[PDB]
């Protein structure tokens, strides 16, 4: 098994996969269009689903893409094989990535694997935001089938900020990650990674979906509230300083001469998905707001007019 497997899913993953090329050998491509595919996507890394026979995308229509996609999943995992930590990118607000990512993470996580996704809200419109609630749902739903809570490093499309910045969050993010799994911190074994994952194992929580905040020094971790499970790596082991109180704690001691950092925290906590809730919800009552006072004007037609079989009609 490959250390870490990356699943880029739909648009913004091929986007993000794109960007991230070269700091990942084990990544992969699954997507319902071949416009979105760039110079890294080759015949050995891209699996694009096609549509009864073209792949020309979704639309940001999710309904439509999950009954496409669904049957697909375990040929592509089977294609794929689920590496010992594995990383699944997607954006809520679309169609093919908020359907294959959230099905790929709901068939490796009933295969016991483990998984963390990074994930993109948007709501730029009535579509999109229905999109991206229906996505955030779909994470307690997957959590809730697969009897695993699902991990989801949120990022949100703010109206207005250049995505170019969400990007570059998200690649920070991603490299962090791909740090912390490579197996070679001292301390650190596959097994303290899995329980740090799987911390419903061990503890009384609810199975349910879980944020991860990734934290590049001791304040930003501390600032979470309520933490469940934290992994942490320091260059300097005599920093190894718990936080706060948190449930499930693993440490690693990461190289000192290859390693420019001081410490990282990749923090578990469940509170702050509420806050992705609140925030959708918030959305959804003004763009109903909105809908219902559309104005709807009277039709052309009078109830004397005559249409021929193609819809002609003569005044
Ligand atoms: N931050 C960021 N957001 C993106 C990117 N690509 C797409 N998005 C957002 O994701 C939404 C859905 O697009 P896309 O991911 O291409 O949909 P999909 O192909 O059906 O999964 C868009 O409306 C954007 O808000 C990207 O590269 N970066």
């Amino acid at each position: 098994k490959v250390k870490t497997r990356i699943y880029f899913c739909g648009g913004a993953g091929f986007r993000i996969g794109e960007l991230f090329h070269g700091y990942h050998e084990d990544v992969c491509y699954i997507d319902t269009s071949v416009q979105n595919k760039h110079k890294h996507n080759t015949d050995d890394n891209t699996i694009i689903i096609e549509a009864d026979k073209r792949a020309i995308g979704m639309g940001k229509d999710r309904k439509a893409a999950a009954e496409l996609i669904s049957a697909h999943i375990p040929a592509i995992a089977h294609h794929f094989p689920a590496g010992d930590t594995n990383i699944v990118v997607y954006s809520m607000g679309g169609a093919s990535g908020s359907t294959i990512g959230p099905s790929l993470v709901s068939h490796l996580q009933q295969q016991g694997e483990v998984v963390v996704s990074v994930v993109i809200g948007s709501y730029d419109s009535d579509i999109s935001l229905r999109n991206s609630s229906g996505s955030l749902k779909t994470f307690e739903g997957v959590s809730s089938v697969s009897k695993v809570p699902m991990i989801i490093n949120y990022h949100e499309n703010v109206e207005g900020i250049p995505q170019s910045m969400v990007n570059q969050n998200i690649l920070e993010v991603l490299n962090a990650l791909v740090i912390l799994f490579n197996q070679e911190h001292q301390s650190l074994d596959l097994m303290d990674i899995t329980n740090w994952a799987h911390f419903h194992k061990h503890h009384d929580v609810p199975v349910q979906t879980v944020q991860l905040h990734v934290c590049f020094d001791r304040q930003e971790a501390q600032a979470i509230l309520d933490p469940i499970s934290i992994a942490s790596l320091y260059t300097d082991p005599d920093r190894d300083v718990s936080i706060s109180t948190v449930l499930t704690r693993t440490t690693g001691y990461a190289d000192p001469e290859k390693y420019d950092f001081d410490q990282m925290h990749f923090v578990i906590n469940g509170l702050s998905i509420e806050d992705i809730r609140k925030r959708l919800e918030e959305r959804r009552e003004m763009m109903n707001r909105a809908k219902a006072n559309m104005r709807k004007r009277q039709s052309t037609l009078d109830v004397d007019d005559q249409a021929t079989s193609s819809g002609l009609v003569f005044d």
